């Protein structure tokens, strides 16, 4: 029954874990709070299913999958530096242990890999050297995991008419890339991330500058007058580098129902079922035929505080405004509501949210000034709605039709709201191995 | 399965040494600081690779080498006046436990000397009088310590192409010298560096001047006008000197994907494996053939506080300014962060340093008001960015595109941030002994 | 294992003596301070070399090395007139202890003495009367106490040509001589040091005035005008006077790496090995050969705080100023720290040294004046620096390169600072007994 995870005990994660995962009895026995988020998240779906069941693994590392009792089918395209390697530990712990255990298969996943390296076009039970949309095995049961660089719907599509029924994806939350902001943190996984055109300010998580003594005049044949998000953005998770892409990553963030519309139709759902201070499981139950109506909304819960505010810093020398994203605990959050009742200014709340922390620290302190400074702006714009009171039911446009917009520094969502954003919903469009290599990896089952 | 260092049991720096290996149990039993790092730096290396492996060691004393078990190689050049001291000391070990010892190889040592001392020019399993480029014996694992005078690209294509797949680096971080600071210090490890230009200032960890009355008016006929680092820097490690060159320090600065395209292409990663206070483990693993793709980035990432600010000088009688770094431990860092929201004096910020620091001090006291002169210039910046607040989205560079750069006096990395750094990702050009010391050698082993 | 010194057991020069040899374990059973810290010296050169080797002794005292077990070779020759005494001296311990030891070579340094009185030109095993260049014994170990008078390249090359490779030197420190200051103390000691032209002042270590009423008008014929230090200097270590050499001193302040260039080439470097309060063991390698590059820079450690400032006095009723020297406790120049912020008077930092120092008194009372009149010029000028900001990396030296000079009057360096100095590297050019005295030798050896 009860489940231990690789992590301390005076810890504050601790109880984190717990309360993502509330059907179980986590015990304690810069990397180990993701691990455990994934430790337990393949439990899950292991319990949530039927053994004897066939199990797919996009983009995967075959070494964690190697000592379990299930039917995995690990799939191994040669797409990035690090692929090589995952496959030579694979090939180094089965030659390890190729005599000392006598109850999992441990015999037959050597005999693949050497039918797999002989001939490199093999489609074998535990083992392939395809991508997920040129593999042919069938099967009803995929998994993903930290799979960032894929268009949703096209690989969702592949898996359906191969028979999968139940999928499963784990990694970041997507919602801070549908709220379009240019920077922001995962504080308890040791995340930072940020957009290219940002990389040279001086105050964020991930960023390098200069000292300068600075010029009254700079001149440019190239003007730009124009700073907004692009598609490429740099994760930095612990000390390794990830680039990824925003619409791949938005491509993941579904709605409630959708229907994929090929030679074979199917109709689908997405739910959210587990979610810990930024990482979350989701499960997609997918069905042959076009049924029912969609409406193209899907819908975050918040758990702890979501904050997203503007900022002024100065990128290469240049003064300039961009948005910031962060999470926020519950405790502080419920700590906070009568401070906010009034008009605050920012150097006030950070004294007082310093004060607050010291109960080791609930959040990193490098995150506090901009979380102060969001804040004050947030109580500053709910005082001046107060002030200038409307008509019940009605607009005031006025002759010609011409409203003024107000102005929105801050989005703030507290514990036990949720956002709702208007989606696509209806998809129709459906767009390595060599001698050096592959000797090394012969030579060791030999 | 515990180790053991051989530091005291009440300092600080023992904790450190915990929390930078937190999958080993350390126990207590000026460079005891350094020896110990080196010490447990050596252990993981051998834990993460399996025996009966053939290990290099480039440019290494053999007598540290002598007492293990593994296949060692050990390359020892004549290139430092130091050299000859090495390869004595050996050859007296040597003969001091001939036959003392009768489970580890000793004798077989003793033959390998004895044949290179006749012949001078001959590759032996565990000796050679190479350097690193034209060494001839074939292996597949490289080990580096305190390697500072060599071309990192050039070095590791030559262990490439005789069959060397893993590769380590011990020494100091590189950071400090991809910002480009005239000065800094490594406080923990008793060592402090400096540029040849400033040698003669007054207030630096290594420098040296004279009493004087000075002169409204020194004539010269030859203007420099122009203070900018150069190549040559010394570095001060207890009393021990060494130069060295900024080009080669900063080629070991590697990202995270390079390929290397010679007679024989290979595909290269870099990680960073240990990190404290200011000494780095990384490991450099290789292949063949070239694939991926290279962005050209490296990252750091920060577990304690990294400093760079602008200060004022006397050298050689002449008042200046240039950029000095240091390092700052994380707890001081925490407690600073109600004090910077406004703005302070430095001289109130140093006497509240003082206060923090009697918990036997935390830090070094000659590094205290350079710190406490760089956090209230930082606060003072902090403040002008708030007061002068741009539109979102919009950079105002106005008819012809001019636009102002703001003066940055101070670079400030808190705990658990990144810096991003852009470096060069695709390379393709790769540019003793004698009768007295001879006879020497030869007379103790006979 | 244990090593016991005979000093006092509530003295703090206990704590200094065991942190200046961290590897013994040293223990409690107006000299006693100079003798201790020379017996341990002699202790660790024993440990640190393999017994059955030949030991010369520069300029020694022969009755201290009698009762020990290695072969040491003394060097007498008659240069001063305290040299009779400490041969008759050994005649008589020799004579008084011919039968009282059967272990350790007693009767054949009684058969070389009365050999060498016999015919005082033979170079006999134990004993010579020789100077340290027109001895002709060969060797490998060379070992020098208290030697001042000697040019060092000239010696040292001269124990080369005849096979030693590794010497040592103990002495007082050679830094204040380097600084060129014109008086200084050694605290620890009990020792004053002052140049010929100062004897007559007032108010330092060692001088001697007069009572008078003073006239306001002492013409003279002869005109000065100028105080700068010359070559003779007066030490006193408790009541015994020494007369030295500025130029003898410095020499023996040597880089890190030095080659001597005569009819046989040498590469040389020079460590520091001890250091404790003033008192230093330097040890030097030697080895045939020129090899290795020079830069000519010597590094000393500051283990405790040294100061250098300028004084006013009168010396022989005309009041001057000059520069001054001393060494300051580390655990005092800590608790300075926060008072040194900020501008202090003389006076205030002279009550504040008064209440630190009742803790029995840390540091001399007779030093403290001059120490608090550093402290708060240093103060001064750190301020002056601080509002007089330059721009980063220019130099503004105006229409004619001429530059002012800033006036500096306190030169103080902190613990964990390093001292640098550029000195000369490259070395190619090498420049008593009576019958009386014989007879009374003789007769006690009858
Ligand atoms: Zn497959
Ligand atoms: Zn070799
Ligand atoms: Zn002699």
């Amino acid at each position: 029954d009860p489940v231990y995870v690789d992590i301390d005990a005076d810890s504050a994660f601790l109880k984190a874990l717990q309360r993502a995962y509330p059907m179980f009895e986590v015990e304690p026995r810069d990397h180990a709070n993701a691990r455990a988020f994934s430790h337990l998240a393949i439990k899950l779906i292991e319990q949530e299913i039927d053994p004897d069941s066939t199990i797919l693994d996009i983009g995967s590392a075959p070494a964690r999958r190697m000592m379990s009792d299930r039917k995995y089918h690990c799939v191994c395209p040669m797409r990035s530096a690090e692929d090589p390697e995952r496959l030579a530990n694979y090939a180094r712990k089965l030659a390890s242990a190729a005599g000392k255990v006598l109850d999992r298969n441990i015999s037959g996943k050597i005999g693949d890999l050497q039918a797999v390296m002989a001939v490199p076009d093999t489609e074998t039970p535990t083992f392939c050297l395809h991508t997920d949309v040129s593999c042919r095995q069938r099967a009803d049961v995929a998994i993903y995991q930290d799979v960032y660089a894929v268009h949703a719907p096209t690989s969702l599509y592949h898996q359906a008419i191969k028979g999968v029924r139940l999928a499963y994806w784990v990694g970041f939350d997507t919602t801070p890339f549908m709220y379009n902001a240019m920077a922001g943190a995962y504080p308890s996984y040791s995340t930072n991330w940020a957009d290219e055109q940002v990389l040279k300010a001086k105050n964020i998580g991930l960023c390098s500058t200069d000292l300068t003594e600075g010029r009254r005049g700079k001149l440019s044949i190239m003007r730009g007058k124009k700073l907004e998000p692009c598609d490429r953005v740099l994760f930095s998770v612990g000390s390794t580098l990830y680039p990824e892409s925003r619409k791949l990553l938005k491509s993941w963030h579904l709605p409630s129902v959708f229907h994929l519309k090929g030679k074979l139709s199917f109709t689908c759902r997405c739910d959210t079922v587990v979610s810990c201070e930024g990482y979350v499981v989701k499960r997609i139950t997918m069905s042959p035929g076009l049924y029912g109506k969609t409406t193209g909304y899907a819908v975050t819960h918040h758990a702890d505080g979501f904050l997203m505010c503007k900022t002024t810093d100065t990128v290469d020398g240049e003064r300039v405004s961009f948005s910031v994203c962060t999470y926020v605990p519950a405790t502080i959050c419920d700590q906070m509501t009568g401070i906010l009742a009034t008009e605050v200014t920012p150097e006030d709340a950070q004294k007082l949210l310093v004060g607050l922390n010291q109960r080791t620290n609930t959040m990193k302190n490098y995150m506090i000034p901009v979380v102060a400074q969001a804040f004050s702006k947030w109580a500053k714009e709910c005082r001046k709605d107060m002030e200038d009171e409307k008509l019940l039911g009605v607009r005031e446009r006025t002759c010609l039709w011409a409203f003024k917009k107000q102005k929105t520094h801050t989005v703030y969502k507290r514990p036990d709201t949720q956002s709702i954003q208007k989606v696509q919903a209806e998809f129709d469009s459906f767009v390595g191995l060599s001698i050096p290599l592959r000797t090394r990896i012969k030579w060791l089952l030999s």
